[PDB]
Order: structure tokens, then C-alpha cells, then sequence
């Protein structure tokens, strides 16, 4: 509260470490459904159903331009990618499997780096 602060957790490496994680996700073989924004002109249903589209290129631009205030807002956008994938794709489709694999991969890197 006012003039009473918890000890300072060192956040000075967070930007570099989120950039490394994002590089690992970009280069994974199962990243292909997630590299670019879904084409809203060509994919029926996507625009109306998925209220907040998100993809790795969009997260990389946000990250490079100071649009994440902290490491939690970065993790929220990465999870949004996989949450959108589960909403739109059956679990037993190639894209649905890719999204489960990538989520698992991310969450392990997240825990190992920051927790």
C-alpha cells in the first residue's frame, strides 16, 4: 500500500527471454497454422466466431514495438492463439493437434524460464 512495497522481482531480462521463447515457437515444425493472421476474407465463419484473432507475427510486432507492458500480457496473447485454435478446430484434425502440441511446448518453456 502507500509507502509499503514488496521486494523488487528483477524484470530487466523479461523482453529478451520472451523474444527467445517466441523464436522457439516460430521455428517449431507444428507452428505453421499460427505464423500469420487467418485470412478473414477466405475462411468462412472466422470473423464472426473468433472475437480476438491472434497469431505469432502479430505477437512479434507487438513485442518489437513496446506494446506489451509486462510478461503476463505477452503470455495472454500466446494463450489466445491456442484458445482460438481450440474454438475453431476439432481436436482430431491436423490443426487441432498442432495447437495442443504448441500449447504444451510453450507452457514448459514458460515454467522453465520464469517459475
Amino acid at each position: 500500500s502507500m509507502s509499503v512495497k514488496k521486494p523488487k522481482r528483477d524484470d530487466s531480462k523479461d523482453l529478451a527471454l520472451c523474444s527467445m521463447i517466441l523464436t522457439e515457437m516460430e521455428t517449431h515444425e507444428d507452428a505453421w497454422p499460427f505464423l500469420l493472421p487467418v485470412n478473414l476474407k477466405l475462411v468462412p465463419g472466422y470473423k464472426k466466431v473468433i472475437k480476438k484473432p491472434m497469431d505469432f507475427s502479430t505477437i512479434r510486432e507487438k513485442l518489437s514495438s513496446g506494446q506489451y507492458p509486462n510478461l503476463e500480457t505477452f503470455a495472454l496473447d500466446v494463450r489466445l492463439v491456442f484458445d482460438n485454435c481450440e474454438t475453431f478446430n476439432e481436436d482430431d484434425s491436423d490443426i487441432g493437434r498442432a495447437g495442443h502440441n504448441m500449447r504444451k511446448y510453450f507452457e514448459k518453456k514458460w515454467t522453465d524460464t520464469f517459475k
